């Protein structure tokens, strides 16, 4: 599923990401934008052999099991395929676990390089939340 900006801002808000652990919702939307271009089925292989899955490109080296990343953990206790669903519950709750790791949203390299320190509020501008 390819979410609309406001539509994802909405679903995220519901699933409780808005200001989750201090990050305004506009950050989560920004991260979604530049990680997956709002698509739930986005996958991208990393050279280390791991793969990033879903709206927030969750990585298999640590967070989900895809059965093809040797010596990786499955901390979110889920099959990486679950992060590819129209339903964003899995990606959310997992992102919650990730962003709590201690390093916050820097865990997302597109967030750090493309959202961090930018006017993120714009991503939720005009949306009926
Ligand atoms: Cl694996
Ligand atoms: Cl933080
Ligand atoms: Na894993």
């Amino acid at each position: 599923k390819v979410f609309g900006r406001c539509e994802l801002a909405a679903a995220m808000k519901r699933h409780g990401l808005d200001n989750y652990r201090g990050y305004s919702l506009g950050n989560w939307v920004c991260a979604a934008k530049f990680e997956s271009n709002f698509n739930t089925q986005a996958t991208n292989r990393n050279t280390d052999g791991s793969t990033d899955y879903g709206i927030l490109q969750i990585n298999s080296r640590w967070w989900c099991n895809d059965g093809r990343t040797p010596g990786s953990r499955n901390l979110c206790n889920i099959p990486c395929s679950a992060l590819l669903s129209s339903d964003i519950t899995a990606s959310v709750n997992c992102a919650k676990k990730i962003v709590s790791d201690g390093n916050g949203m820097n865990a997302w390299v597109a967030w750090r390089n493309r959202c961090k320190g930018t006017d993120v509020q714009a991503w939720i501008r005009g949306c009926r939340l």
